């Protein structure tokens, strides 16, 4: 056991064994892409997951083959002959808890800030989007109110998903042998924008929907709640955008995919006892082998992005590239009070009353709890070790972790720090709070709904069959039928949500070996204690809500994005 | 990284550091037990499976919901509808190879010589057992001769499985709900004696094979409730016949599989941990045989022999019973080490290269296990001796080879794996124990693992064939059979699924290969002698491939192209 220090404090005998450490280490962590995203060369085999984990793991996929045999789906490109039939999936696995209520316009809208992506709603200022046409006319009958469009958004009652990011997919194919000749098909993609109101006990409510980005009244109109079965419909192709977005964006790049240059640059440039490398590795233990499933399972060529999602594979990883270069270029504009302000949903977005525009947002709350904890964290723990700037801008470990960060070929993050250089300790209590909440919280937030909300298929199929039927058709149960995925894709769903909400693989602020240093133990324990204060917080509030959040109660979250 | 040396020609630092190594190993490889059975209490995380190993097994479990998704079985105990059912439980796997033919005579007797468990099988010398009363008008019925027992036991003619070793097995329980209700049931137990005959003419065809004779379930005669059952006796032969192979699937498993590969090899494994430095030869030889093995050999613990687990579901006694046989297995196995040599086992059974009649000729010529096998044998023994060359010359290095004496203590200690048939006048004296020793384990730990283990897919996962377990009494010798008594006696479809799914998982990949190492041999000596080895291996598999032409049936599993370096699957 070494105690931690700052490279330029040690001796010359120490900084070698320490430049040797870095070396292997190097050599042990090389630097690799697949399509352009960086990875890992080859996974050492003390970063692969543990005998614990694999048991884990097996016994979810064991679990999976026990639900199957009871289970009456078939392996056929066929739709479901039942809507019943897709609450009939879980014979042997817990009910997904929006299956029962998930076609209330409530349970839809809500799963904008509590669902699996709380990531997209925000708040309408000056104008809605000239391509989404909603009147005054729509708008008071929808509200059955007086007010007007321009008068609500002058208050801050409209929120607005628009899914425009998804406009340019080319849309996934699928085959299958049928009666000996192959069947060739097309997923349909769609890029909606979805109108929300606050309704003043107040709730978010669906106001518009228009499935697709160019208007037009007949072949791609603006779908509200007195549409019946098409609002229906409408809300599955919304949701299908969410889930797009959810996978590709907010849980693969901005949590697994994000975090891989950063153990790469901890490995490549930080020794054993350096107290950052300390500090980080904790909230780093799978993520490597993680992402190689990730490669291997996910984002491989037949793979389940290939199978699930709405466009190609090359399209989804065109999406994925892009969310990624988004977030690094502008690293510290997606902290979480930042990023909630750039939509206009932050703590700070509140009306004249000093009441928020969206009082009701639990992934908000609770995750800037966590934030808030993990940042008096990570400053407690660095001031053991920094105390003056010069201490920073003098260790060289550091200041090449930072160069390997920002560099082209180690992650490229040019929005990691300011003026070219880490020169204050604030800087980096900034820049570690954001690694360990993206790894635990956020990953939490976005990983653990996945199978309330996107294993019962309905509530959020990854990809839509069927174009969106025509505004003046009668709407039968084969209709829906078709859109939904066939029998073997959901199946397919069903099974990924499952494998990645099985357990979890370790827990926040709980590491399996304690600090060396008895002050970084005192620091570990308060952030512990302040987590369990955060805990009954939330089971407080979780009382106080509509329905309970839970996936950010502290005994919830992992350590590490590990599954 | 070290060229490898004994310890005893280092210098005092040297011999400080492989002292700090072996201490470091001990505090990370120690000794822990569960139900009687020595294992590894924690896993080092440098002992756990690879990435890629992780990837196969995914895809092998992943493969298995897919089929499971295409297939018509159910999650019910149940009996099967039809017996053509358990012909369709394979709608994305591949067929099992027994499926097509297992009725044939000729095919379950085979598998005594070529199946999963070639291992029980023995050569019937001065008489049968008192309790196994085949009387002259039974053979002579069935073999169509005027020829006498007596007479084809004096010509070396009659072979036998004994499965006593079953005679003491609690019938395992189950339950389920049925109509809100608990029914609760218990399995059948048999330990039944196999009377075989080989006939060198054959079927007209100048070839020759093995043929069952006669068949009691179970070990104390009676004429009325444990009857001989012969091939004239129809469906109650083919029922004997199902007994038999639910016996034979048990040894296989309890003892065969679990006991004398798996977990004999785990006291070798902790014991190079905890005596031998990373550059001891001896270390160095072993080591990659026994890759993953500590960690399969933990999955075994949890998921096969825990309660619950696949030994508690599938298998005929209860979970109890079952650990029972296997730590049995185990002991005699240890007690006898020496004696479980491939040439003095097959001895033994009186099936070896030397149980040969007045013409020169095996009592038992068609037996691809033993030919196979004895190549692998030989050949690992020429590459053991030939390695442990470039290190021991003298007798007296062995004797003072502090950390291989160490190693031998450790094994043959209470608390170290109890090897008691380790070596004699209690100390590894000379080089030539010494290559017995690791030929055997390297012998087991490859080819034996790899004959036990990868035929389970193709004679075990078609269910019929070998059902794990029994579910109904053997019907009475009079009674009419239907297809309904058939279906009663084979598992349910819930424990069907289960066996598949077993077997699958158990035979979908190849983790490592025979003779190729992850890495190198640093010493340049040591790397000529693997090379070697990898030739000769290259030769046995051609040599193979011309038998298996001119064989009633391919043998594969032995083809070095398909033997794993270590048992970890
Ligand atoms: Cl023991
Ligand atoms: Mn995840
Ligand atoms: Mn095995």
């Amino acid at each position: 056991m070494v105690q931690p220090s700052l490279p330029q404090d040690d001796t010359p005998d120490q900084q070698e064994q320490r430049n040797r450490a870095i070396a292997q280490q190097r050599e042990a962590y090389q630097y690799s892409e697949t399509a352009g995203i960086l990875l890992i060369k080859t996974l050492p085999q003390s970063e692969m997951f543990s005998l614990k984990y694999l048991i884990e793991r097996d016994k979810g996929l064991v679990s999976l083959i026990a639900n199957t045999l009871a289970s009456n789906i078939e392996n056929i490109f066929d739709p479901f002959d039942k809507l019943e039939d897709f609450e009939e999936m879980f014979p042997l696995l817990p009910k997904p808890l929006v299956m029962n209520t998930f076609r209330n316009d409530r349970v839809f809208a809500r799963q904008r800030i509590a669902g699996p992506n709380p990531m997209v709603i925000e708040r309408v200022v000056d104008k809605l989007p000239d391509n989404f046409p909603v009147t005054d006319a729509m708008f008071q009958k929808i509200m059955f109110t007086k007010k007007t469009l321009a008068e609500a958004i002058a208050q801050g009652k409209l929120f607005i998903t628009n899914y425009k990011g998804l406009a340019e997919l080319s849309p996934g194919r699928y085959e299958y042998q049928k009666n000996g000749t192959l069947v060739q098909k097309t997923k349909t993609i769609a890029a909606p924008l979805v109108l929300y109101a606050w309704k003043p006990r107040g709730s978010l409510a669906p106001i518009a929907i228009q499935i697709n980005q160019q208007p037009d009244p007949i072949t791609n109109p603006i779908y509200t709640p007195r549409d019946g079965k098409h609002w229906f419909i409408a809300k599955i192709f919304a949701q299908m955008a969410d889930g797009n977005c959810h996978e590709a964006i907010s849980h693969l790049a901005r949590t697994h995919l994000i975090l891989e240059p950063f153990v790469l640059a901890t490995a490549n440039e930080l020794a054993p006892n350096h107290p950052l490398s300390v500090l980080l590795k904790p909230h780093f233990q799978f993520t490597l082998a993680i992402n190689e499933l990730a490669r291997e399972q996910l984002i491989s060529a037949g793979g389940y992005a290939d199978d699930l999602l709405a466009g190609t594979l090359e399209a989804s990883i065109a999406v994925i590239k892009a969310a990624i270069k988004e977030y690094m270029d502008n690293f510290t504009e997606f902290a979480l009070p930042r990023e909630l302000a750039r939509r206009g949903v932050g703590i700070g977005d509140v009306d004249q009353r000093g009441e928020n525009f969206l009082p009701d947002y639990p992934y908000r709350d609770d995750a800037m709890l966590l934030w808030n904890a993990i940042e008096v964290y990570v400053r407690d723990y660095l001031s053991l070790y920094y105390q003056s700037p010069v201490q920073i801008r003098q260790d060289t470990e550091l200041q090449n972790w930072v160069r390997r960060l920002v560099s082209p070929e180690g992650g490229r993050v040019t929005g990691l720090v300011s003026n070219g250089e880490l020169n204050t300790i604030e800087a980096l209590v900034a820049i570690a709070t954001q690694v360990i909440f993206v790894s635990g919280p956020q990953h939490a937030a976005v990983n653990y709904p996945q199978y309330d909300y996107m294993a019962f298929i309905p509530n959020m199929p990854l990809a839509t069959y069927a174009t969106p039927p025509n505004k003046e058709s009668n709407i039968s149960e084969a209709t829906i039928l078709n859109i939904l995925p066939p029998q073997k894709l959901a199946a397919r769903q069903l099974e990924l949500m499952r494998t990645l909400c099985v357990f979890y693989p370790n827990r926040l602020g709980y590491p399996d070996t304690e600090f060396v240093d008895v002050r970084a133990q005192q620091v570990l324990h308060q952030f512990q204690e302040r987590l369990q204060e955060i805990e009954q917080r939330i089971v407080l509030c979780n009382e106080k809500r509509l329905e309970p959040y839970t996936y950010l109660l502290p005994s919830n979250v992992p350590n590490s994005t590990s599954i």
